[PDB]
């Protein structure tokens, strides 16, 4: 089927001296589903490949560059917003859920899957 998505939460991890914010993805393809994790990072990267080779799509993905707390909740409230904006956009064409490298990001060729 056509597949769904959503950004329902975040989580934080810390290492030494170090942050960072998880997001969980929930990915829905036909009767299935199941869970990947995405750091904003990997959203970007994602961004920016299909952003070149689809620019009539006018992709839109939250701000990179923060100035202040990157690690206020609402400031990631807002952002996984964003980027669950972003994501639901993606599914909606075949043009793009058929892509490889958002294939990979969602995760829907991962013999995992069955």
């Amino acid at each position: 089927s056509c597949p769904s998505v959503s950004i329902p939460s975040s989580d934080e991890h810390r290492e030494k001296k170090k942050r960072f914010t998880v997001y969980k993805v929930l990915v829905s393809v036909g009767r299935s589903e199941w869970f990947v994790f995405r750091r904003y990072a990997e959203f970007d990267k994602l961004y920016n490949t299909l952003k070149k080779q689809f620019p009539a799509m006018a992709l839109k993905i939250p701000a990179k560059r923060i100035f202040g707390d990157n690690f206020d909740p609402d400031f990631i409230k807002q952002r996984r917003a964003g980027l669950n904006e972003f994501i639901q956009n993606l599914v909606r064409y075949p043009e793009l859920y058929n892509h490889p490298d958002v294939r990979a990001f969602l995760q829907m060729d991962s013999p995992k899957h069955q």
